[PDB]
């Protein structure tokens, strides 16, 4: 029964193309939510999103992380794969794990997911086939669209020949991927795992879909950076975002033996279902409560021990209130000083990438002893009874962190990380 | 480590709407491959598929497995979800596991997947939005398209509130789902798991996709039942199919304590990556060989002990030969009498549902002491040195079965099942 540590981080987010720029911006209270410009939004009620920089000079480019020979093939893939490969490349390079022997490669697996996957690829390819009406699509269409080709391409890139798998659980995806990858190492099936989520869901049919589900904030289109306001009384839905978050997990002795960087230990994983509704959260938050609770029981810790909670915290009316009541039920009496914040206040809701991106932020809170802010928390809902780190980052003692993710289908995942020295 | 048994089976396949009809037809040498009629194939080079019966009288209907009040909501979902819910409903009812109590519901999880998921839903919805250009899609679009809403809806139907997860690994999906579900029970995180795969990939953009990848047989459109011919010299690509295969897995004592029917014990699981190519299988079969080898090591058995192998066996030129050479390398010296067959010879390639459907066939081969035929094996390739059960089913002693699934991204899964009598 093996201990599992975090030895590499990778990020592509609406506030940075790597971990260092993203985290500086999160901590400084910078928002990455912007006006959509790449397609016509004149008929869409929501006109904003958390978007990856694509300026000529500083923007996201395949060449920044891909050798000249591999650019062509990568460019044929859906953007979720671009983002995923870029985050994984950063994580792998950060970890120093570049095995060149068979055993080490065979003991390296991957669990990389997306909630929706190759949405733009399928949308564009479908429309184009309808237009040309010649029965012909690109030879690259299938692999470009498949959720598992993110794991495929990272595997190919580094020769990782262990389990080649995914998690796909809507807005919980990135968390399940990391939890499942931890379990794989815990039980001895792999020594190193590349894990997380990636998403590129900001397309015409994607935004229209979430608008039709009434999930999105549609009333701050003139002031995009004010839209995502978890637990604020003017909240009225989430803001979609895009990007990826990938980590290297590693068996603890293995990491120590090669001199790896060690950010923290993954000690608890809760995974539950609401069993209630396709899109609406359990009215009593039963699934969310149980995931948090089980994560801590799995860790053999008590709720007083948590210092900081990175919430799911999407800026929905129902969801934020249900999460807040579940958290307060679990933590208020035993840990009235606990901090909780939503970084979706800054970058929006990256859907299947949310959980992994936020797992990374959680690890960085431990590294830097700082809780990132809930931006836009100007008028907190009445039920609030804990510190939600409104507006500005707060330096504090952070030894244990809980991170939550919930998704459509009632699927819930919670992860507990601990600092090494405590 | 808990022992894990199979206590329920569910099938929707091109040769039957349930397990009994499907299995009778498989054994009897019936083919479910037919001409595509639901959409215009005049510009598609492949015009055939393994298709679920949809006649007025005997065809697939939601009503057959869905209470009147739930039909409307289910009908908004993609067909992969319809097929998945149908197979899971059969499996759950077959197992008798219909807990009313909270503890039991909380210990019941799901790992239900698809390779491509809601392809028709995304394709249709994208085209229709492009046409209407009014910023509006159905409110049901997002959940109807999400892979994890199969697990979501089955969870809701039965109140199963344990882990609510998926596996998504292209053509290996159904095998990884079952293997992961077994591991979940093995290590104590659940007592019962609903697991498998579902796929509805036969759409205009789906077929065009696989044609463009040069994956499909395009030479037997006038004789559909002859197209899928694994290891036959005239093979020239796979035939796409649709359906689902779902099982109930259960911790052994738990099953015994409630008097469950027990089909077999899942004893081995291998999961590997080729790390070679997006779509082409490793030319030396390294990933496939290792998955088989590891599945047997994981089972603590030796290769002489396997009686029957349900191959991946898709009817491709390279793939069939690679699998054959890997199988013969592993088995020929120690087990020259081993039987191997591909049931894709009858129903085609159900992509993400293939592995779970074939896992079910594997269990039934044990139940009925019969190996299903490789149809169309008229002129075996020269390399063949084992019994491929050409043309007609063969009764024999079957106590241990190996089942393989390989997919794009170089992902490989092998499962070993044994008779519970030993
Ligand atoms: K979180
Ligand atoms: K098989
Ligand atoms: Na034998």
């Amino acid at each position: 029964n093996k201990r599992v540590v975090i030895t590499g981080l990778g990020l592509v987010t609406p506030v940075g193309l790597n971990v260092n720029s993203s985290w500086k911006n999160i901590v400084d209270g910078v928002s990455g939510i912007k006006t959509i410009t790449e397609f016509d939004t004149s008929k869409l009620a929501c006109k904003i999103a958390g978007l990856i920089d694509n300026s000529e000079k500083d923007g996201f480019k395949l060449e920044n992380f891909t050798q000249a020979d591999d650019i062509n093939r990568l460019s044929k893939m859906d953007k979720f794969i671009h983002y995923g490969v870029a985050a994984a490349t950063e994580a792998v390079e950060d970890s120093g794990w570049l095995p060149d022997d068979e055993k080490s490669r065979d003991r390296t697996g991957l669990i990389l997911g997306s909630g929706i996957g190759g949405l733009k690829m399928i949308e564009d390819t479908s429309i184009k086939l309808y237009q040309e009406n010649n029965g012909k699509v690109s030879p690259f269409f299938i692999p470009a669209s498949l959720i598992n080709l993110l794991s495929g391409l990272v595997s190919i890139k580094y020769g990782f020949s262990g389990p080649n798998q995914t998690a796909v659980t809507a807005c919980s995806t990135g968390a399940h991927a990391i939890g499942d990858a931890m379990r794989m190492i815990k039980h001895g099936y792999a020594d190193v795992m590349i894990a997380g989520g990636a998403e590129a869901p900001v397309t015409p049919v994607g935004v229209a879909g979430f608008v039709a589900a009434r999930a999105l904030c549609t009333k701050y289109n003139d002031n995009p950076k004010k839209a995502s306001r978890p637990w604020d009384k003017d909240r009225s839905g989430f803001v979609m975002g895009e990007g990826a978050g990938v980590v290297v997990l590693e068996e603890y002795e293995h990491a120590l033996n090669r001199g790896a960087k060690v950010y923290g230990e993954v000690i608890g994983y809760g995974s539950t279902g609401d069993a209630y509704h396709m899109t609406a959260p359990h009215p009593e938050g039963r699934g969310a409560y149980r995931a948090m609770r089980d994560a801590m029981l799995d860790a053999t810790i008590t709720p007083d021990m948590i210092d900081y909670i990175n919430a799911h915290g999407t800026s929905t009316t129902l969801g934020d209130g249900i999460e807040l009541a579940a958290v307060q039920k679990l933590f208020l009496e035993a840990n009235p000083k606990v901090l909780m914040s939503s970084t979706k206040s800054s970058i929006g809701h990256l859907l299947g990438a949310a959980g992994s991106v936020e797992f990374i932020f959680s690890a960085l809170a431990i590294r830097d002893q700082i809780a990132p802010p809930t931006l836009n928390l100007d008028t907190p809902m009445d039920e609030v009874n804990i510190d939600l780190v409104a507006l500005k980052a707060k330096k504090t003692k952070i030894d244990y962190v809980l991170s939550n993710s919930f998704g459509f289908g009632g699927t819930n995942a919670s992860l507990v990380i601990k600092s090494i020295l405590v």
